[PDB]
């Protein structure tokens, strides 16, 4: 989904699309857009296979569609290292077990008390945990 794209993120795209291309329509030629992509801040094949996925025309929501698989993994990987090692003041990044239990249990979602028992015993660092959890 495009949602995943913050705002500041979807502008800045729309900025440098409207930058490199001339006055007139937003297609750009596959070459083009690979310059355009170098200029908006990837390696030659993943350029290549950016353009056979998109003639030889890209418009803006491809380009957009074809940014924010790039731009969402390591952006959400991070980001769930730092919430899951914001709750600990250690700074080690491993807080107790139990505590983490209780606190996945009380705070986060709905779960029942069962399931939090079997997602403990299934199961310490938080990103450790976080990416245990996620896949």
């Amino acid at each position: 989904m495009a949602d995943q794209l913050t705002e500041e993120q979807i502008a800045e795209f729309k900025e440098a699309f409207s930058l490199f291309d001339k006055d007139g329509d937003g297609t750009i030629t596959t070459k083009e857009l690979g310059t355009v992509m170098r200029s908006l801040g990837p390696t030659e094949a993943e350029l290549q296979d950016m353009i056979n996925e998109v003639n030889g025309t890209i418009d803006f929501p491809e380009f957009l569609t074809m940014m924010a698989r790039k731009m969402k993994d390591t952006d959400s990987e991070e980001e769930i290292r730092e919430a899951f090692r914001v709750f600990d003041k250690d700074g080690n990044g491993y807080i107790s077990a139990a505590e983490l239990r209780h606190v996945m249990t009380n705070l986060g979602e709905k779960l029942t008390d069962e399931e939090v028992d079997e997602m403990i015993r299934e199961a310490v660092n938080y990103e450790e945990f976080v990416q245990m959890m996620t896949a």
